């Protein structure tokens, strides 16, 4: 049968295939095909209850949950002839993942004191203090992916373009700004993939990607957040549409240190002229939902009563006049050209005019935009993301003062939020389910009332596949909100 898969994504190019840096949906998707981790989510699940053995066959923890020991499978081979995956590779990968100079995700691993290779198949992880879930940090997402020490040392700066994993697919070549050619890893420990090749194509323009999928040029295509796309794609019986967990939350992160937004009244005015319920209704309720807090709704610790500011543009105009702006405010936002973020920025632009805001949009290619926002080049950041569904992840990365832009510990705190540090830190080490949740809720209320970030809608991942393609499992979720392609993915006869 057919063994070559063609896939079209809303992206211009590959930025990095080093999993300690892969941040864009497209880079994270490619990284999920190439690498594995000590533990993994079950294929087709984005649910932490599915976390199971991957490179690590089994594990043990002590009673205080500070010392974790992992027993590695002995049969796991690296791609590109780097031999067996050893405890030394895990030590190197995790030491790199927890280093802010060699990883974008070091903050997640702050509690790790040391990572030791007890023997060639045994890894011991020692924590300084308790974490909500150590297994979460070691799963096949963000900094959890394992890389070879020897391959990274040899390739250095080229590793991001010539990745080496133990996953079911390997990168054969990159055609910059066009595609990534992946081939089956014949030595994959769970068995040889049914697919021989993946042609992963950069087709950012939605109308062009839709034409390529309709003609049969693509077997898989990324969709958008519009219910019209969903309806059109379902109408043709040769297609299957997938709405994938987790939902990515979009927020307007306001830099609270920059005038005019250093006055809480101006931030409140903006929050009162945004209409998240209207965005969800306009886009479609099956894929989109307004979120009554600053973290995604599927998070453990989510606050449905965080106190989100209501739609009242008459109050926005009154607050602006009180702040010394009787004829409104003009704001210039550096906006991503990822089509979903672009259309969302345009809906916000129309909405905020009601409350006296003239929002100007400076469009920039998605990956370049990712680095500009991380240099404080935008007064407001329209950012979309899902994290491991424990409140600590989203809260720390986006709203803890250590994560603010300009610090060596920076993550994605574009707002420069510093009002919930105590609550975030306290919740991390609290083991009681209810007490931990209360601290997370307190943090959400403080972030909302300070108007550090304005929540909009969260969106499930939307993809279309041809009938002939089988994922090899039921696809409910995948941590990057993009389909997972494994050794089980195949074309039907
Ligand atoms: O993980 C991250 O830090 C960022 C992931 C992020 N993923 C894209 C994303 O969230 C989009 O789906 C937007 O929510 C959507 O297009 C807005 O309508 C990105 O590539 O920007
Ligand atoms: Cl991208």
């Amino acid at each position: 049968a057919k063994t070559e898969l063609s896939m079209g994504v809303a992206s211009e190019d590959v930025t990095t295939l080093d999993p300690h840096f892969a941040t864009t949906t497209s880079d994270r998707t490619l990284v999920s095909y190439i690498y594995g981790a000590l533990v993994r989510f079950a294929p087709g699940s984005a649910n932490p209850s599915s976390i199971e053995a991957d490179l690590a066959e089994s594990w043990e923890s002590n009673a205080d949950q500070l010392v974790w020991t992992f027993k590695l499978r002995p049969d796991v081979k690296w791609q590109g002839g780097y031999g067996n995956v050893t405890a030394d590779d895990v030590v190197f990968s995790l030491d790199k993942a927890r280093d802010p100079k060699r990883s974008a995700f070091s903050g997640d691993y702050a509690a790790i004191q040391k990572v030791e290779a007890v023997d060639a198949k045994t890894v011991r992880i020692t924590l300084t203090r308790r974490v909500p879930s150590l297994l979460a940090l070691l799963s096949n997402f963000s900094g959890g992916f394992i890389i070879p020490k020897k391959a990274f040392k040899e390739r250095g700066d080229d590793f991001k373009r010539r990745p080496v994993g133990f996953g079911p697919f390997q990168v054969e070549s990159i055609q910059p700004g066009q595609s990534v050619t992946l081939t089956a890893n014949a030595e994959y420990f769970r068995g040889k993939p049914k697919l021989s090749k993946i042609s992963y194509r950069f087709l950012n323009n939605e109308a062009a990607r839709d034409l390529a999928f309709e003609s049969g040029e693509l077997d898989v295509e990324q969709g958008n957040q519009d219910q019209r796309w969903l309806q059109r794609l379902t109408a043709n019986p040769e297609n299957v549409v997938d709405t994938i967990e987790p939902a990515e939350l979009n927020l307007l992160h306001i830099n609270i240190t920059k005038p005019p937004f250093n006055d809480i009244r101006v931030r409140q005015a903006l929050a009162h002229t945004v209409n998240a319920a209207q965005i969800a209704k306009y886009r479609g309720e099956r894929v989109n939902r307004a979120v009554p807090s600053v973290i995604p709704s599927n998070n453990l610790g989510f606050d449905p009563d965080a106190g989100v500011l209501n739609y009242d543009p008459a109050q926005s105009k009154k607050l602006l006049a009180e702040a010394g702006f009787p004829n409104g405010v003009t704001v210039t936002m550096v906006a991503s050209q990822l089509p979903g973020l672009e259309s969302l920025a345009q809906l916000i632009q129309a909405q905020v005019a009601e409350g006296g805001f003239t929002l100007n949009l400076q469009p920039v290619e998605h990956a370049a935009w990712h680095q500009m926002i991380r240099k404080d080049l935008s007064p407001i950041v329209l950012y979309g993301a899902a994290r491991f569904p424990i409140a600590d992840y989203y809260l720390t990365q986006f709203y803890h003062s250590a994560s603010e832009i300009g610090k060596p510990t920076q993550v994605v705190n574009f707002s420069h939020c510093n009002v919930a540090d105590k609550q975030i830190e306290a919740a991390r080490t609290e083991t009681d389910p209810n007490k931990q949740i209360e601290l997370w809720k307190e943090a959400q209320k403080l972030i909302v009332s300070n108007v550090c970030a304005i929540p909009l809608t969260e969106n499930l991942g939307t993809w279309a596949r041809k009938n002939k393609l089988g994922w090899g499992f039921e696809l409910k979720g995948s941590m990057p909100s993009a389909p997972l392609i494994t050794e089980q993915t195949y074309f039907k006869d």
